[PDB]
């Protein structure tokens, strides 16, 4: 009975890689790691920071979530990350995505004990 923190993980942690290595790299990440099983997941965000770092945003800085909930925290600096977004030729089952590679600031959502992050919210 996957935890929000284990999901959380699942769905945005990749820290196997350092950056974007493929043009392919969402095209088979999102398939790995089931974002494409009942349906074409639109966007998804993959960090490539350690989990210790990902986690510690949680105690970095304290801004409002996207839907008013006040349990957001932005990263202090930039982190690798990696931005999937469904193309126009994306039909389900053969679900289709742009890779693209960035360096930003990264915000979450964080929740229990211990406090970790349980929601990517947004890249700035």
């Amino acid at each position: 009975k996957e935890t929000a923190a284990a999901k959380f993980e699942r769905q945005h942690m990749d820290s196997s890689t350092s950056a974007a290595s493929s043009s392919n790299y969402c095209n088979q990440m999102m398939k790995s790691r089931n974002l494409t099983k009942d349906r074409c997941k639109p966007v998804n965000t993959f960090v490539h920071e350690s989990l210790a770092d990902v986690q510690a945003v949680c105690s970095q800085k304290n801004v409002a979530c996207k839907n008013g909930q006040t349990n957001c925290y932005q990263s202090y600096s930039t982190m690798s990350i990696t931005d999937c977004r469904e193309t126009g030729s994306s039909k389900y089952p053969n679900c289709a995505y742009k890779t693209t590679q960035a360096n930003k600031h990264i915000i979450v959502a964080c929740e229990g004990n211990p406090y970790v992050p349980v929601h990517f919210d947004a890249s700035v």
